[PDB]
């Protein structure tokens, strides 16, 4: 499990989405290095312009690349489910707006870690932040809190992303998360801990298509 992440791992992310009827498709590529918990990814909208703001998709677009310090390595559920993988399901509720419902399959295909995501959004107002494209191209990073769910044999996470609106307001995104392993072998189930996130978004100056460059540092903490 954790032996699969000792070196740099190439990454493929494929996303199919529909929000209030607006279909779109996103593909991402890059690499991960869990020794330093580093993610470098570039996503592109293959269906033209994205009908939602890119920041709203950052959390949906590989926590198995988190660096768990040595003293916490028995709490790494994500890497314990590899190579057969795990299913990541989320419900991202946007305040005074709609919600994303995502289901992702995260496993290895050879040496490549593949994240295949289906996203469905409903109840979005066309003049509100998301569909109105009123969110700034930035990201406020915080901690993701993880608890074990022994009965369903996985984990759960509950965190809230704050999106800066162009007018100075803040659009909240309530994330409920579940992860369930695909394989039947036993996995590591953790005590309560958290992932510390550092996220930067940027642009590729030579990329003509609607895209987003993503740099992520994910580290576990909360257990001494």
């Amino acid at each position: 499990g954790e032996e699969l992440f000792t070196g740099v791992v190439p990454i493929l992310v494929e996303l199919d989405g529909d929000v209030n009827g607006h279909k779109f498709s996103v593909r991402g590529e890059g690499e991960g290095d869990a020794t330093i918990g580093k993610l470098t990814l570039k996503f592109i909208s293959t269906t033209g312009k994205l009908p939602v703001p890119w920041p709203t998709l950052v959390t949906t677009l590989l926590q198995c690349f988190a660096r768990y310090p040595d003293h916490m390595k028995q709490h790494d559920f994500f890497k314990s489910a590899m190579p057969e993988g795990y299913v990541q399901e989320r419900t991202i509720s946007f305040k005074d707006d709609g919600k994303y419902k995502t289901r992702a399959v995260v496993k290895f295909e050879g040496d490549t870690l593949v994240n295949r995501i289906e996203l469905k959004g409903t109840d979005f107002k066309e003049d509100g932040n998301i569909l109105g494209h009123k969110l700034e191209y930035n990201f406020n990073s915080e901690n993701v809190y993880i608890t074990a769910d022994k009965q369903k044999n996985g984990i759960k996470a509950n965190f809230t992303v704050r999106h800066n609106v162009e007018d100075g307001s803040v659009q909240l995104a309530d994330h409920y998360q579940q992860n369930t392993p695909i394989g039947d072998g036993p996995v590591l189930l953790p005590d309560n801990h958290y992932l510390s996130d550092q996220t930067v978004l940027s642009k590729d100056p030579n990329e003509k298509r609607d895209h987003m460059v993503l740099l992520e540092f994910v580290t576990a903490a909360g257990i001494t």
